[PDB]
């Protein structure tokens, strides 16, 4: 049985922070890339950590952002989103449920503080999100840019997963419709 | 005089409702959207015997800033919200202890802190290290473009903690926040 500890970015010491960052980059690389924008995107919220003999073996982070969604009534909602980033298990420790343990903890943050969880999954982790009941987003994805308007993001079109936990009053989320993230540098999703 | 720091996700329901009520009572108007804006980040709590007497929150947003090259930056921002102290206990430094714990989150976790405050708190914030934002402000809206936020009596303060790629801020230029319903700032 595995249990990740949850800890805010502000409570991570330099050592653990640099270590987490180096573990996640290693897990994603195979000697597309995990860049410093990808790491920056994982900062600011709650980290889930599992370590062994002082070494991080599993990491995940949930940060706040806004997801824009417009229903068929043409209204418009800016939902408080718990966005999951930098989920990773050290290669040699994979296949034993550490990844499940990270997501268990992050989902606890999502359900307790956000209206919706979302992420853009790597191909190897999609099965994990399906089995946990995340909803694959089927409509076009877009990003709200500063200077153009809402711009389509075709590279992200079949990778988004959502987890509606606390949608306002009577909002029905139609996965067939468009969805739009707020602006950031690097990959918007 | 030391406030404790708890993420929204670990607040039980009584604490949440208590904090919502206490902050409403302090603002004697705090709208329901104003409360939603306080949710999802770290709450600074000071309580006595089960009674919440000071609160504050810092939530994660993005502030857009354009340099002299036109290159744009979407800074990771810790936005201070719903700082309030029980009316009968003001003047004792609780508000300042709440600001202390929240600047700790900002320093540990964000590139920049930001808050909107009246000109009456302007000397304390300047004192505490915060820069007054003299330039224009706006919000990146979903259906229109970047729309100028009209001036009110509150002014915007930023706390440059950890600016990326050695960027230096020119408080005279534009700063625009990300979208949310209710008051964008
Ligand atoms: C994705 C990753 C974190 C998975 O970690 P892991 O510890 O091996 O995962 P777990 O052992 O906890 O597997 C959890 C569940 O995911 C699902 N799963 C993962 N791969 C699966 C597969 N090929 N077939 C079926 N289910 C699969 C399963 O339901 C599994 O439960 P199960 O094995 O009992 O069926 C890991 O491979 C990794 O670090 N990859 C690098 C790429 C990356 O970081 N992606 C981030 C995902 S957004
Ligand atoms: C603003 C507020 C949170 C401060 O709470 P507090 O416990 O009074 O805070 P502190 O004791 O640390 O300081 C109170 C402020 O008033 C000042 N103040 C209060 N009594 C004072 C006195 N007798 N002499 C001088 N200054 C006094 C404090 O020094 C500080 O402002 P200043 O230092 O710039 O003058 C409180 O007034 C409040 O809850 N207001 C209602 C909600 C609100 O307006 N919040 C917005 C915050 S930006
Ligand atoms: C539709 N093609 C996508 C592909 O683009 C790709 O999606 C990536 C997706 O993998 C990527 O996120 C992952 O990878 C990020 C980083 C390591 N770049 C690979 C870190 C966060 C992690 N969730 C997103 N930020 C961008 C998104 N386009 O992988 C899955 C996919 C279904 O094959």
């Amino acid at each position: 049985i595995h249990t990740a500890r949850l800890i805010h970015t502000s409570d991570l010491d330099q050592e653990t922070r640099d270590g987490a960052r180096r573990m996640v980059i290693e897990a994603f690389r195979d000697p597309d890339d995990f860049t410093d924008d990808d790491w920056d995107h994982a900062l600011g919220g709650m980290h889930a950590l599992i370590s062994h003999h002082g070494a991080l073996i599993a990491h995940g982070a949930v940060v706040q952002r806004r997801l824009m969604y417009r229903g068929p009534d043409g209204r418009g909602h800016a939902l408080r989103c718990g966005y999951v980033e930098a989920v990773a298990v050290r290669e040699d420790r994979r296949g034993d449920g550490l990844g499940t343990a990270v997501l268990d903890a992050l989902e606890q943050v999502i359900r307790g503080a956000y209206q919706i969880g979302a992420l853009s999954a790597s191909d190897i982790a999609r099965p994990m999100y399906i089995a946990r009941g995340w909803l694959s987003w089927e409509g076009p994805t877009s990003v709200l840019t500063p200077t153009e308007g809402i711009v389509r993001t075709p590279e992200d079109d079949r990778s988004l997963f959502v987890l509606p936990v606390d949608l306002p009053d009577g909002l029905e989320l139609d996965t067939a419709r468009e969805i739009t993230c707020d602006w950031r540098s690097g990959d918007p999703w």
